[PDB]
């Protein structure tokens, strides 16, 4: 009958849909679909964001869709969520996702099947959140190459740190909600590390159009990553939603200030995704008031973390972390002051809490994650892109 | 255990969840998710419907969703689903959404959080359809400020009177499902209390993007607010799918007479639109044939009533109330008849029906409310738009 | 009690949703509402491929899904999914609807109501590729005509052939999982019939952005093709999802050989959908590993199908066939081979199996009905298109 390892039983002999329920089960696929439509959320906020372009970047969320895919189904899913991994990388015991069907995942509460359709999701977000900084004049046949390879060696590390099995920020005691981490810090630090070595209205629907689609999606990255039908789920979109709103509130506001009244549209919609990917690591796991700090918080953060853009001056690529590696780290930071341990205990969920209820030490392990993070996303991404330009045929840039 | 009043008990003693089927929280939880898009339904369809503009009212939809969320965390949400209001309007028990958790809410079969998150989509839309009249070089600091205002005193009754607890229309006998009166009428008649004290392709794909925006997302509107799972949700939808269909057949017909043989895209458009706003009240009501006449009358009604833009000539937010204001009316009326207490029946919900079934009664009470609806909209509306010109520095208008 | 036949019981007497899974329903009402974004999807996605256009077919898709649930309502549903029908179409037993409630339907394990929505929303989506072929300076008011009449002739027996009660396609052995049969080859194969005797940016992220719709929408097409809430749902997800990847990388590798090294972003998105069709008739049946076959084979057999339009020129609805009609014969086949009772068996679902499990029969009876279909398709389309230029006044083109 149910042997929890491998494909967990036969199709013939036992009925493998009995683990789950059908509802939480039902949500997550739900939640699946939502997560997708966050990459033309990408290509449309950035292709509209680009002050500069070579080739319409929201078709080139098309092309990571593609390659994400294949490399998830490949080995990507294996390094990150199989049952047998060591503490840094997990097996290679689901290449080319064969065994990977009915014995209950990582979330205990859903079939690898689809965790794997779910978490899969997330890589072709982060694989968008990384072409979109390096698509200046950037050759497309070495790109996908690019991208497979930087799926492989930088994001599945620091995932399976995150999310595995026995990854070693899990056993730590670090939290992380819907990977603020693995998502928007790796591909932070990894734009950084684009814009140093190989670095208006007719375009604000395309931000608009293309911020609507994220705020849309993001309800089945924070909602669904409880990885239950349960009531903590739409907690945490109450959480999502307004951080979001409070987050675009602030940064409309402050540019009114810094510049003597200035309007700003595309201010709010980046104050909206300052605050969305500052409430990412956090959502499930603070109070909803303190959802409202998430918001304003990252903003400003934020704000002045563009204005870096002169006292620099570079631009391909700091757009992304601006917002996505300041903004993952600074909500990083906060998780570690406002986790609750009795909001994450509305699915059962047991944590040691944050500052909320005096378990101090715990800033510490959330400073921990966001800096293994950040550099493994740096260094790596950096050895990479380098020793890419070094073979001519494979370009990267020209 | 399990109390009902508060957060309905102890995350750490109780499990919350034991109360609710997890396929209903399901589904309002996807339902939530869908009523959110259509905001950037009623921008792009408005937007592109303008004949006239000051600011791109795509991106002023993005501007009410992050007032609105503010306002409905604020005492928004306090104000219409508290469980000791008096009958006009409810408490502020849940000024900043404490204690708002897993108590059963006013819809008895979710808890007050996933209720707070799927009925904030209701304010929401409505913000934009307020927003969307008075757009015309209307200044955008104040906005704002009216939005949260207009929110609080003008919303929040009329939805309290509708949805709430103790509200007067509930306990009257007066059927409206998914809210033609708070959101339709109360934004149809507050519009036209704008455009009487502050009062062709290249924008045609807008519309239809837009249109198409509204249809999808409706789904989502009208199904989910059965608050189940039940087979009733389903039926609703096939009742608002077929109301748009032969909503927007009629209003293409008509024009196509009246004017020798005009062409008319935006006619089927807008037919839709007539038809959606038309079996909002009834959708959970009305047996399936009917659900053509829903479709029908109010695209015919609202046609004629487009066309008193010449005997009174003013435009800026006639639009609005042309649909929405009239097409609820027309369809809040109409429920008064058509509403059979035998397909409310399909999940246990008892009514005494409308004329389908001799109750002839209701058709009364159905007028009950449209009447105090529209008015409250109108004259509290227009108390505080002209205190609001009243001084300088927060305009409205110019 | 539960009857099983006509609307299923007594609303009064008892509770109809009884028989079913709320976690199913909720899955297919989510799906139901997945599929219709698609129709905008072809829209899009048509009208911005088009090299030649009359009027912005992204609008007539909007047309087509007004006419659709018209005649779906009308006597559409009956003739395919009604419980008496004899064995080339059902009866006329659910004309206008009637008595469509909570029996369980030819699918046993969602209610009539339900199955009514979910199936509706194929009819409508097969109405825009239809329409989609002869827009070209075709009159409008006749066009309606043509697709009601085209609906149910052409679309509801061959739906009914494979999905229905007393079907024969389902009786002789044949898999067609989510319907490459009736609505891609009834399509395809129809728009051909057209297309012989009725016979580049700014518009690219039209073509782009509607591939996206469709993409998106597919999970709901395929996905919700199971039935159920079922782990098999989302393991047909997975499949769906990497058709579409590696669909559209084989598509663009191809032509970066047969032209040169040439450019081709309009490659991918055609490649994409050059799979998903690929993979909608068997998605539930086949292997993950063996879905990659299902992307490439019909992305390179499709890329040459595109390359007769030269060696016979026309243009008008070639491209419809290219994708739909090919890559679903092509699907088809594959099915036949690669199809595995064991994937079948993650609902229990029994099949005899095809290939993968020496069941040589099998890709016969595919064979069966791929023929059938586009034959009927081709006859059928084609004696109604001749005699309706036949009448002046009810035109088609000019």
């Amino acid at each position: 009958q149910f042997t929890g390892t491998g494909t967990g039983g036969d199709v013939f002999k036992v009925d493998l849909n009995e683990q789950f329920d059908r509802a939480d089960m039902v949500w997550i696929g739900t939640a699946s679909v939502l997560v997708w439509i966050m990459i033309p959320g990408v290509g449309l906020l950035y292709s509209g964001i680009s002050r500069k372009h070579a080739l319409s970047l929201m078709w080139a969320a098309l092309m990571a869709a593609c390659v994400a895919a294949f490399q998830w189904f490949w080995w990507g899913y294996s390094l990150v969520f199989a049952h047998n991994g060591s503490v840094f990388l997990g097996t290679l015991q689901n290449f080319c996702l064969k065994d990977v069907l009915g014995a209950p995942s990582i979330v205990k509460t859903v079939p690898d099947i689809l965790f794997c359709l779910y978490q899969g999701m997330f890589a072709a977000v982060t694989a968008i959140l990384m072409a979109g900084a390096g698509c200046e004049r950037a050759r497309l046949g070495p790109m996908m190459v690019f991208l497979f390879i930087w799926l492989t060696v930088v994001y599945c590390p620091i995932a399976y740190w995150t999310w595995g099995g026995n990854g070693w920020l899990v056993s730590l005691g670090a939290l992380d909600f819907a990977g603020g981490g693995p998502v928007h810090e790796n591909s932070g630090f990894a734009a950084l590390a684009y814009s140093l070595w190989l670095g208006k209205p007719h375009s604000v629907s395309s931000i608009v159009m293309g911020t609507i689609f994220l705020w849309f999606g993001w309800y089945g990255f924070n909602g669904g990553s409880t990885g239950n039908s349960s009531m903590r789920s739409w907690y945490a979109c109450v959480n999502t939603n307004l951080a979001a709103a409070t987050g675009g509130l602030t940064w409309m506001l402050v540019d009114w200030f810094r510049t003597g009244g200035k309007w700003s549209t595309v201010g709010l919609c980046m104050g909206a995704i300052a605050g969305l990917v500052g409430i990412t690591p956090a959502a499930g796991y603070v109070p909803v008031y303190t959802s409202v700090i998430f918001g304003i918080v990252p903003a400003i953060i934020c704000n002045f973390a563009v204005d870096l853009k002169d006292l620099l001056q570079i631009d391909d690529g700091m757009d992304v972390w601006a917002l996505h590696g300041v903004g993952g780290f600074v909500g990083n930071f906060m998780t570690g002051l406002f986790a609750a341990d009795y909001v994450a205990m509305i699915d059962g969920t047991e944590i040691d809490g944050g500052w909320m209820n005096h378990h101090w030490k715990q800033l510490g392990y959330q400073l921990a994650g966001s800096c293994a993070v950040a550099a493994w996303s740096f260094t790596v991404t950096s050895i990479i892109l380098l020793a890419m330009d070094r073979i001519p045929f494979l370009r990267i840039r020209l």
